[PDB]
């Protein structure tokens, strides 16, 4: 029937750095594909971001997307930072790499292909799928397998 691809994300982690994971639910066409993996050393935000990438980077065709997340970080980066950063060569005021550059760029690469619509879940009063993610992500952290090579202590 074609339609609007529905994407759901969430990321979770024990500590910081600590082991963690992410949960993604994508409804491309009529199909539900779930993504989830856990990392050894990583952070909470890295995970939150990582979630929306893997999901977005799974679409080899320009779709009309809708992305629901409770990720304070993704929300802020996307509604207030991401622009201001490029227009400045992705670096802070002290000419240092913005934190999470691997990730924010890797994401923007994806972002700028499709026509995503942002759905920000507040008081948690955001969906039953938004929670499969919480669980999806919370377990993946319970037995991490991947490497969060990209994670840099300080910078």
């Amino acid at each position: 029937m074609l339609k609007q691809v529905e994407i759901f994300t969430d990321g979770s982690c024990l500590g910081n750095p600590g082991p963690g994971g992410y949960g993604a639910i994508l409804r491309y066409r009529g199909r539900e594909k779930t993504f989830s993996a856990g990392y050894t050393r990583t952070t909470n935000n890295r995970m939150e971001l990582m979630a929306a990438i893997v999901a977005l980077e799974a679409l080899k065709e320009h779709c009309e997307v809708i992305l629901s997340t409770n990720s304070q970080y993704v929300r802020q980066g996307i509604t207030q930072w991401i622009h201001n950063w490029k227009k400045r060569g992705w670096k802070t005021a002290d000419k240092k790499p913005v934190k999470n550059v691997d990730l924010w760029q890797r994401l923007d690469a994806a972002l700028g292909q499709h026509q995503i619509k942002w759905e920000w879940v507040k008081g948690h009063a955001g969906h039953p799928e938004n929670e499969r993610c919480d669980e999806l992500a919370r377990a993946a952290a319970m037995n991490p397998t991947l490497e969060d090579t990209g994670y840099q202590v300080e910078v």
